[PDB]
């Protein structure tokens, strides 16, 4: 039934490569935490899946944040008096501080300085900056392209607006046999680096692309939405919802060629911790689980006292990697095989999250007479620990088997009727 | 009182070699779960303790199992043109698959090929098969034997019966003080191998031999049987006395020279848990302790979720040694020192058992001025956590120490009334 | 407020010296667990803080303790033939056992010697020796000297009295805010030796001395009395006031060049463990720590199950320590910067216990807009934990972060009204 979901894992390469060409097209366009270039992304996204798209207000009150003015961007750069566009947003859009008031001056070198960005120990490297809450302006360009730079009368351009206007965050859900439902979250207002983040949209476009097919016994929310002040929006506009979360992960830098990461819920030992930590243990690669922290990405906002749902973050190198929040964070930086793996982890991990079942040994005096009815070992574990009050996940752990083979040997048990679902 | 045990313990080299020599006197009988074999092991035995016999009828119904058919055997042999019993059961029981159809036939040794059985690895062992619940025959033989033998015209005979009769299993009950029961099973359905499982068959009579002259707080039965089928069998006769079995041990392969393991009860802490490993700790001797498995011997009964008591297995070399299931598990695998360590291990776990009292200070209140009433770090344990809810196993845990010591730290301060029994 | 404190422990090199001259300036006396040695301790200690001075009668039942006679030397010596006091009590107190009764006698080598006691194994050390409850009298001198000493004819004078009198203990308490009580005491009954106990004498009068000075939440109090009978007779008179000790120290052997150790209560995990444990982890030096055992100090009077409370003991180098109960515990074995540490230390940990607040995030529902109201990581789990039943060293253990950390990002949260004291 959900054992439909091995297709999807079996051809994963093949859905790696079509992730990484989301990525790809995604790429160019200049995101920030509102504005056309979040409706673009949105516009590409439901070429995949269908999506319920909404707008707050600049000014809505969403708990103790308040909705930004929008910002948008038509063209920025920085041209010298023979012509030359020595910085051109048109080339690379993190050459524009997100979020910068519009400009339009001639100044002298000295005098664009402090307004400039760069990385002197990474002398090709483009930083990524943002001035979200406090009104600015600035270009990012490479050490060595600074370098280079002359004194002189320059042209500096930012067509840029901040107005009153609205925040985007997109939405999708899945209704399942039952309302507990499963949140799987990104973040959408990174312009154009990779990794971080539009390896966590592409992902999970493609995992409600899958999820879409199958008939789930859990309910499955996506939300798109820019980082912190989207979560503080979604959340303010569905507390009557939060009771049925029973978990969920933040997918984020979930692209590059390194191993895997898992980042705990607050709680540590919930079930979504157990789920992802039991099937990284068994999956055959390397990979490091640490423990909750209240910075980072949505997770904090899930984890707020006031709300305080089980939500982790699985991710490959995680943010603070060498290059992020740079233009190094590019498309060779994405894996295919990382992508691939990625959502291959995900989509088992769901499979977990779907099939752990409670059973009851309807022979629990003594063992059966295997053979009354036509792996052994899994099979005595679910016999002997099926009491009503272990879950499979409980019996994976305790036998420290994997999880499938703990599944499939209940599922024979229950076709010969020696379980009962409790 | 139960210092009375300490005279046995010391004379243990001794009866190490009386265990011995049970074993070889039982060796040559051809056990298996059924059949005169095991009748003729009950007489053995009580030649040293009472033992009331038990006889189930083939096809009662004991929890799921059915008891089966009973199986018996005279003589069994493959002889070729020549005269000469090239595989011959008078000079190894091994030689026959147990519970083999009676067989009288002449065949080529292409067509008795299918039905030998040898050990390609181990040229020279014998494997010991069985085949209790499909019809079948077979003969086992050394590889080395095999290649040997000729194309020729085999006379080949089992002169065995199958047939409705019933199964057997001994039991020894010692009253104690109290109605709550240590129970203490081996299992009597191999035949001729040592290890697996004359050495329990012949340790557990002689810890019955011993505790037969002693007076104890609690009750001890112990449990001769067939594996599995034997287990399922008592228990399914006994169910009204399951409330009062508070521990219990699987005694099997307790007598190889190598060193001590001890398998948890599936609750891994419960008393005899505890108070095993204890003795382990302070022995002396190298030990390996292992969780509970839901396989092996049977433990996995009278652990399954219906019955639910706390077994665990006090061995040595654990069943899947080098040699197990053949014939080299024979009296020379058997070492009188390794007996003999088993022997004493049980009797300190029994007077551990035994012993294991809860006392109360009765001056709380600061120190006794130690001196007005004529070792002492043991000492200051016991008054310090004597408060009525801690065991002297929770002192000598807690303090490190082993558990003799606080014991008799113990002693000496109830004899001065500075402690009450709770 | 207590941040007033750091004006003290930034000054304790300065105080580790005024801590040492208090040692030297006791050092002479001959201190017992009764006697005039004890009441001119008690003057000293006065010169510094306020205390006030108990007497029990001899004969007074203690709990299951007596309070013993009274003890006093003015003079003791082994003079030879030709006038030469040999041994003299004169040059140090530790030439005498401790509550030897009156002699005067002339005796020959050979009747001495069974009286002289020597350590072989270092040659030049003065054993300190005391016989509190049985009869008795003795010297001590080096193996160097006794090696030297005659056949001869000595005169053997020991100028005592061991009459009906009574036992001294001081104790200084300052009331805070509250009568939850931190407890600190300190044993006075050894003589010329300085890490036991002199330095716990001098540390807990200095800690004293700084608190006096200062608003405490906490009631403290300060018990200076002599080991073992001195604790039993404060607890006997003392039964009412036990219900608010909350937590409480004994103070010895903190004047070494060595390393801090840590024994916890017998709890092992209770506020003052926790809170000693995360003061040593942070602060820049090796420590140890060691669990509770029911001997050392009079941590096993507060730790007996009828007075039940959460004492531990922190030093520097732990009784057992080369040179201890002997002549070379002298001053040039106290280190000005260990005492300067250890007060430090408890300093800290008086800030600890102290500033170890319960808060309420006002403001639960996601993360604020820090920004609203003018060390982030640290207000991050202040705020994500604060949900009324984390304490700071809760939250200081659960982020592995320093204490002050903690309470500082807590001091400014609370500034801006987003945390409520609960
Ligand atoms: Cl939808
Ligand atoms: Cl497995
Ligand atoms: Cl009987
Ligand atoms: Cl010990
Ligand atoms: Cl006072
Ligand atoms: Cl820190
Ligand atoms: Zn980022
Ligand atoms: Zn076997
Ligand atoms: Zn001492």
């Amino acid at each position: 039934g959900m054992e439909e979901i091995n297709k999807y894992i079996q051809n994963s390469s093949e859905t790696g490569g079509e992730i990484y060409n989301l990525i790809e097209e995604l790429f160019p366009i200049c995101r920030s935490i509102t504005g056309n270039g979040v409706r673009k992304t949105m516009d590409i996204i439901r070429k995949h899946i269908p999506l319920e798209i909404h707008e707050v207000k600049s000014g809505t009150k969403v708990f103790d944040w308040t909705v930004p003015k929008e910002w948008n961007i038509k063209d920025a750069y920085v041209r010298n008096s023979k012509g030359e566009k020595v910085i051109d947003f048109k080339e690379n859009n993190l050459h524009v501080m997100s979020y910068s008031v519009p400009v339009h001056k001639t100044m002298t070198l000295d005098e664009l300085k402090p307004y400039l960005h760069t990385i002197p120990g990474n002398k090709d490297r483009i930083p990524y900056l943002t001035s979200y809450y406090k009104e600015n302006w600035g270009f990012s360009l490479t050490q060595n392209k600074f370098d280079e730079l002359c004194d002189d009368d320059y042209e500096v351009v930012i067509d840029s607006s901040l107005e009153d206007g609205s925040l985007t965050y997109g939405e999708y859900y899945i209704r399942g046999e039952l309302e507990e439902e499963i949140l799987l979250t990104t973040y959408t207002c990174h312009p154009s680096m990779c990794n971080d983040n539009l390896s966590g949209v592409a992902l999970i476009t493609f995992i409600a692309k899958a999820l879409s097919k199958l008939k789930t016994k859990y309910s499955y929310r996506f939300l798109f939405a820019p980082e912190t002040i989207g979560s503080i929006t979604w959340l303010s506009r569905n507390e009557d919802k939060l009771k049925n979360i029973k978990m969920g992960l933040v997918a984020t830098c979930v692209g590059d060629a390194g191993i895997k990461n898992y980042k705990r819920t607050k709680f540590g030992d919930a079930e979504i911790d157990k789920i992802v930590e039991k099937v990284l243990m068994h999956c055959g690669s390397e990979y490091y689980v640490a423990d909750f922290f209240p910075w980072g990405s949505d997770e904090r906002q899930f984890s707020s006292p006031g709300i305080n749902l089980s939500v982790g973050s699985l991710m490959r190198s995680c943010y603070g990697f060498d290059g992020y929040h740079t233009s190094a964070d590019n498309l060779c930086y994405m894996n295919k095989d990382g992508l691939a793996d990625s959502y291959k982890t995900y989509l088992e991990v769901i499979y977990t999250i779907e099939n752990n079942r409670t059973y009851l040994n309807l022979n629990p005096k003594c063992e059966p007479q295997l053979g009354k009815r036509g792996d052994e070992f899994a099979m005595f574990w679910v016999l002997n620990m099926s009491d009503g009050k272990n879950s499979l996940l409980d019996i994976a752990y305790k036998s420290g088997m994997e999880f499938r083979r703990i599944k499939y040997a209940a599922d024979a048990l229950y076709r010969v009727e020696l379980l009962k679902l409790v």
